């Protein structure tokens, strides 16, 4: 049920989810230049 401001309000699309794409990648994948 997308909303109106959405899209214009990108903040909400698969960004909160792109995060869950990193979810484990973040808590289990990230080395500041060794």
């Amino acid at each position: 049920a997308v909303s109106e401001h959405q899209l214009l309000h990108d903040k909400g699309k698969s960004i909160q989810d792109l995060r869950r794409r990193f979810f484990l990648h973040h808590l289990i994948a990230e080395i500041h230049t060794a």
